[PDB]
């Protein structure tokens, strides 16, 4: 076990079985060194760059990189991409917010059941985080027609793995559908450096500010709509060592790269509803009979791309269950259509079962409210009449729905003027029982479901509207006895 | 031995264990070279730049870098880095409207800036007036450690140029300066350069950019504050990975990288910076909320129960605000008024005496020797065997204070939070009553936000 | 021996002992060189660049460097700086300029001096770049006049060791407290060349008109009328220096200045020394105090004032060009580190001299040598004799005293002084007996007597007077005594310029 083809300081076999990094040179994989804390990696021993990145395989194993990049793009697979955006503090005024994720939900929907085996969604107009819509949270109803009876506030985002050096976005201005021009940062809003995970300005600075519109905008934007600001390109630079030992970002141009990593990869976004992810982990072409980069399943790439923890079957996000059962996966038609390809061939009926390969994308959105009846419940209220005396629960018990359950849910802690889904899992041994489901919101809406022997997934809409009104009322009605499980509210798009 | 993993010219088995610069070679270390002025380094052995800065660790430990760079950045564990912003002195308006401020930039680091470029925010109410940037004609060559730009005894520079003439665009921003409004000014981003020596011995500061290290420095070390009052000092200090087996960052506490950091001397237990009392009980600790919570988690499961003794992590923030006045009444008393009801027989203090208090003590301060509108706080220790008398405290303020204090067994330290407002107000009036006989050590008064 | 740490071409027991250069090697010193003119030498042998500056030790001893730079700075421990600044001559909406004013104007003169420390403390310290400049123009009329309700003529300076290629200075124009605005030259106020102890333009060239139009507030206009203290600011200077290449020519292109003032700043004790109408500012190289493997040599404050002003050490008083610079004959100003150090170390010494107090990092010191200056053994620069003097004695500070016994008068015509100037009068006195006093009267733009006794040993004494208008009385100095006093080392020393 000498040999180097890709010549990359890792031998073939090692790299082709599983290797890991142990005093700056890499050994064979034992299953001993789980508990120690060492990581099992594997990579393609024909390519030195698996992942299309400018640092090779051993430079992201050994951690011999630049020690701003997260440890996520360790892994030789997981790719070392920065994701660079632009989002809309002020316009001039009045006080805006920004989402990642509205021009990706807007066009999901959402039907009262799921078919056999495929439990996630699909959406039209699948975007990435770049693209950024703005929200208006201090509207009382009043018009931009008045006072003036007829500059703007911007903060660089990174939701990526690696820094980049010397951030010079381009962003369009999109009237709704229109532009004005395509702005270019000139000398002032360069920023120096943008950590992953961070804004530029840092966090406890005013707003970047960088130096018209019609009536027809207006009355417009006045309406139903909002101004949007997406990032066309940006163009920065990565860290690399010298012959004698210095960092430099010159000449290091990140766009020599961002063509070759965006089609040897899949793309998947994780959304915590706070603070939101996008990773890039290397796959291989079907074709090809000479491509080597390893083949991996769903769970393993959102274990290896999030660093989330597996403890025991379940995955877990700095505490948040990330499971396929736990949030709303979303796909687009593509992938979508794969997927439900490969399910039928596979008799888990898991969608983290399934190989990842490239060209899929993927979106997680974890919900506001999630339990489980296990360990986790953050509910603003606690459901009435529950039940917890039972075994048979979809991981470990279930809730033995027999009346009527209710729950209060205040207007004050959900988002006004969103559109929400609220889901879970259900099952009917005996076949025999019908329920009703009533949702108190802006619009009453009443509708029967009818449960199989085994557990299926339901959802239904409903949506907010106004920061001062009623608050929210969810029963659960059974004609007998109904298993209840895995109950998740996620939050959806906005809506005027 | 002689085995280099890093090949950095220091010997793996001397990183793990201590180790020091003697004629320019690295020895082992040993206990009787601390008499002679010798200090013990610890380092990575699996890295050649512990701390993230353009240096190694062995120039910096034998000093082969820049002698601007300050005697605590020759810690391999602690990073020379700059820290530079901007301090404006003068605001000028005049006749539409130009603006012109006069401004003069610091350096709290323990590294010089070469060719520095500042950029900063004009801010009146939330809302940006602009984003400046210094031009060639304002951009300091030189900005060494707890020097400005001009150094004193210099006229600040004016910034009225955004290359042209700095101008608003609207009037209405302006004319609510005059409703009760000021105009803030913060630090976005600077750039400069650091030297290296090249191959002929001369100092390069051309393609050495500061930018290139900042986010990896800020990534793999804490950060530190120490203000006197007069100077501020910021630090970074560089600490391990929590998850990862190969990281072989040393592990030190938080009085060790205080000491490491700042320099301070320590004779015997406690720890002096210039002869300024720095320990845990003399001076205002300030965490954020992730640093507070893993400090109190660590804390219930050591036996000692100080904060000093509680192992550096990465990402913690620690802000230490030495007190103004501060008497211990062994060996330092700068207090303007005396107090009342004080007998100074005993020997059950903290460290050497405390004081014999039997009854309540009210002290009046002249506002003389303090700040007008300035927020401040009265702190001390107090003991109570008995654990059967009640404190309560009357505070003349904005808003009148009267709380409740059970003392404890042991020495516990007695801290509230008002707002002194109007210098042509009523004068401060503090009252903190006991019912039985107590014991008070370690006084203290201290500036905090206005 | 052949060690050589630091690979600097010397031996690093030849760098702990003394060395000297000779055929462009170094050799071992002996005590007999110095009879031939050799110089000893001593530098660190842990570091190639004792004194912080581009060159190294062996290239700094040997004479391999720049021929333009001083031969003060060929000693490793006197570093080759340029100090660069400019001073301005002629003012548009005749003019003389001082570069140790801001120092004198915070210096506080008192009668008595504590046994030990015969030096003065200032408060305001600064540098030769600092530079003030008194008009002569007005006879007493304002600047209103003509005008009521932009460029400029300035010159460069070198008072450095070291030449300056392409100078760029920033000049800050800050007229009084308020600074109208920051200029720096950019095409055409740029010199090629400048040497040390000389200006750009050459003295025989007329000043170079500074660079559009800046406002002027006439409330400053009458704060000058009032009193004339414009200051000229120079926040920094770029320039280059010069170095030998591959091929052996000369080059100042990416040699910049700026890389290493403050490594220069940081590792060395500031000195500067004025006579009267040229100043000189050094900088020489001081240990760390906390620092075992710091290996700068120790040198006193006598040993530093000599390697840097290049005195002749005639028998045991430093000589400057003939003018001595001795401690008793010169006027020594502070800072209050420096000061407080200094009294400190004072306490310590049997001798009790400044000049032997250890050199030490961030020292700044000041000397002003008097306008004139008697010690009754060689040296008497009075325009006029003074009367009643006794030379045939041996109870001299140094040779011989001035045997006082009744009146003693100094004619000193106005001409000789410079007008509206602060001024001090200064000497040593000593009476045997314990018992006798002195009175003494200054006639100046104000009369003012001070009484005055002597002790067991000579202890200096200082007054001030000062002086008003071209066209005045003479100043006249009385010494009385009432028996037998011994008086030496009588100096008159010229400090900052009253205001009008
Ligand atoms: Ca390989
Ligand atoms: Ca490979
Ligand atoms: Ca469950
Ligand atoms: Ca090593
Ligand atoms: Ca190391
Ligand atoms: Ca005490
Ligand atoms: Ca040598
Ligand atoms: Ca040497
Ligand atoms: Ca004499």
């Amino acid at each position: 076990e000498d040999l180097d083809t890709d010549n990359d300081n890792i031998p073939d076999a090692y790299e082709k079985n599983g290797y890991t990094i142990k005093d700056s040179i890499a050994v064979k994989w034992n299953d001993s060194f789980a508990e120690q804390g060492y990581k099992k990696y594997v990579s393609s021993y024909l390519e030195s760059n698996t992942a299309g990145d400018p640092y090779t395989d051993y430079q992201k194993a050994s951690g011999s990189i630049d020690k701003a990049i997260k440890l996520e793009a360790r892994d030789p697979l997981v790719a070392a991409y920065p994701v660079v955006g632009v989002g809309m503090e002020n316009l001039i005024s009045r006080a805006t917010t920004n989402s990642k994720t509205d021009a990706n939900t807007v066009g999901v929907s959402i039907s009262a059941g799921y078919q056999n085996g495929f439990t996630g969604n699909i959406t039209t107009s699948y975007s990435h985080t770049t693209d950024n819509s703005t929200a208006v949270q201090d509207s009382n109803g009043e018009s931009w027609n008045t006072g003036l009876s007829i500059n703007a506030n911007v903060r660089y985002y990174n939701t990526g793995t690696a820094p980049m050096y010397k951030v010079t976005p381009t962003t369009n201005l999109v009237l709704d559908g229109e532009t004005l021009a395509t702005i270019k940062a000139q000398d002032n809003q360069i920023g120096n450096n943008l950590s992953p995970n961070e804004t530029y300005p840092k966090k406890g600075l005013s707003p970047l500010a960088l130096n018209p519109i019609n009536y027809d905008q207006l009355k417009k934007l006045d309406s139903g709509k909002q101004i949007k600001l997406e990032t066309t390109q940006v163009s920065g630079n990565y860290g690399t060592k010298n012959s004698q030992g210095q960092i430099i970002t010159e000449g290091n141009s990140w766009s020599n790269y961002i063509s070759q990593i965006d089609s040897v990869s899949a793309s998947i976004i994780l959304d915590t509803g706070s603070q939101t992810f996008e990773r890039r982990v290397a796959a291989k072409e079907q074709g090809n009979p000479e491509d080597k980069t390893p083949e991996i399943t769903i769970g393993e790439a959102i274990k290896k791309a999030f660093s989330a923890t597996k403890n025991g079957e379940l995955l877990y996000f700095n505490g948040i269950p990330i499971d396929e059962s736990c949030v709303e996966l979303i796909f687009d038609d593509n992938t979508s259509e794969i997927i439900k390809e490969q399910l039928k061939y596979l008799d888990d009926k898991k969608i983290y079962n399934v190989k990842l390969e490239r060209g899929m994308n993927i979106l997680i959105k974890v919900p506001s409210y999630f339990t489980n009846f296990d360990e986790y419940n953050n509910f603003p209220a606690s459901w009435s009449n529950i039940d917890t005396k039972n075994q048979d629960g979809l991981q470990s018990v279930a809730n033995k729905l027999s009346g009527e359950t209710k729950i209060i849910i205040p207007m004050s802690k959900l988002k006004p003027y969103k559109r929400y889904v609220f889901s879970g899992y259900s099952k009917d041994p005996s076949t025999s029982n019908s329920i009703t489901v009533n949702i108190k919101s802006k619009e009453q809406k009443t509708d029967y479901l009818v449960p199989e022997k085994d557990y299926t997934k339901f959802s239904y809409e409903f949506e907010t509207t106004g920061k001062d009104s009623s608050d929210i009322e969810i029963t659960l009605t059974s004609s007998g006895v109904i298993f209840l499980d895995n109950l998740s509210i996620t939050e959806l798009n906005s809506t005027p």
